[PDB]
């Protein structure tokens, strides 16, 4: 079953050639495709050491600056493992890590479809209320685990977050003439700390997908734990209401989206930041006749007028979301406080135990 390096063979660009039925480590045997990335590719096998259980094998690229990457991400993952050997913080667990000549391979349990894989595949219709608790709570106490052990994720988005179960029903909504699909668990998985960073690392100046990245990246003012709670803030009104709170493509655009969302910046990071362009008079400069201006002034509202409905409930999920996109990151709410928030109180007991 060792296959000797003239089974082994990488594309142009460097990517293992997988075919079903492929052998790694004389342990993995491959039943699948599960997806391709920059990185490389992520397939599904059999663990043939482990009573024939699936696993999701993920094969980084044969490439330099890849393998070196994924040498940074073993570390982190490996720290997660560590920290968590009782399995109750929702990171993915690492089950293995090994060099496939120069493709760096890590084992992990297999999962469902990510979060935006099934809103995408639901026609972008959101996630009801209360899995958007559920996930949201998930959320909150899988990074707060993260931070305590002086890490930060830096890449949060919806398709970074995994059901462990995707399976779903398929309702009708009345108010719309179509159905709806609703997942039957709302159990998660926080993946790819492809990004993830210590405390003690060297910070770059910008991190984050850009629809997820807060203003202090932008503004260029330094980050940390903080830049998470931001992409979870907008994470959550994705799931909420289906669509990307700021749908930008470039950072002026970006900070006047966050003033008519969210109101003004603070004076105090402007006179901080060195981007000073993007402000004139103590105040943020634009054209609002542009393209983009014009798209903004039609798309971009106040946040509390997203409400779906005006009860408590959903009261409570915007003042956390408006907690969670404070523009200044040394008085944004921490996960800590998060999961004090009254949102919380509104979860079922095995939602909040983890019995799901
Ligand atoms: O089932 C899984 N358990 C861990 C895990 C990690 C990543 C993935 C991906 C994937 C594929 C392509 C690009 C990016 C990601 C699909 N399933 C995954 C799993």
């Amino acid at each position: 079953s060792k296959r000797s390096s003239r089974s082994v063979e990488d594309d142009k660009e460097g990517h293992l050639v997988c075919r079903i039925g492929d052998w790694l480590q004389e342990r993995y045997e491959i039943v699948g495709n599960l997806g391709e990335g920059t990185f490389g590719k992520v397939v599904e096998c059999l663990d043939h050491a482990r009573g024939k259980s699936q696993v999701a094998l993920k094969i980084i690229r044969n490439v330099g600056k890849y393998r070196e990457a994924a040498r940074l991400e073993i570390n982190v993952l490996k720290k997660i493992k560590e920290k968590d050997k009782e399995n109750k913080f929702l990171c993915v667990l690492m089950s293995d890590w090994f060099n496939f000549h120069g493709h760096m391979c890590i084992a992990f349990e297999l999962l469902g479809k990510n979060t935006f894989e099934f809103l995408k595949e639901n026609n972008f219709q959101p996630y009801p209320l209360p899995h958007v608790r559920h996930m949201a709570y998930q959320l909150c106490h899988a990074l707060r685990f993260l931070h305590e052990n002086q890490l930060t994720h830096t890449d949060l988005k919806p398709e970074n977050i995994l059901f462990v179960n995707s399976e779903f029903e398929t309702l009708y909504n009345e108010h719309k003439s179509c159905e709806e699909k609703s997942v039957k668990n709302t159990s998660i998985r926080v993946a790819d700390f492809g990004s993830a960073t210590f405390d003690h690392e060297h910070h770059t100046t910008i991190v984050a997908t850009r629809h997820y990245r807060p203003p202090e990246v932008i503004l260029e003012l330094g980050w940390a734990q903080p830049c998470d709670v931001w992409s979870i803030g907008c994470i959550l009104f994705e799931y909420y209401r289906g669509f990307t709170l700021f749908q930008t493509h470039e950072n002026r655009e970006h900070l006047v989206m966050m003033e008519k969302i969210l109101g003004p910046i603070p004076s105090h990071m402007i006179h901080r930041t060195r981007k000073q362009k993007y402000f004139y008079k103590g105040g943020l400069v634009w054209d609002e006749n542009s393209s983009d201006g014009r798209y903004v002034k039609e798309n971009c509202k106040p946040l509390k007028s997203y409400m779906l409905q005006d009860s408590l409930e959903h009261v409570q999920l915007f003042d956390l979301m408006r907690r969670m996109l404070e523009f200044d990151p040394a008085q944004r709410i921490t996960l800590a406080e998060a999961l004090l928030h009254p949102f919380f109180a509104g979860l079922t007991p095995e939602e909040r135990s983890f019995h799901t």
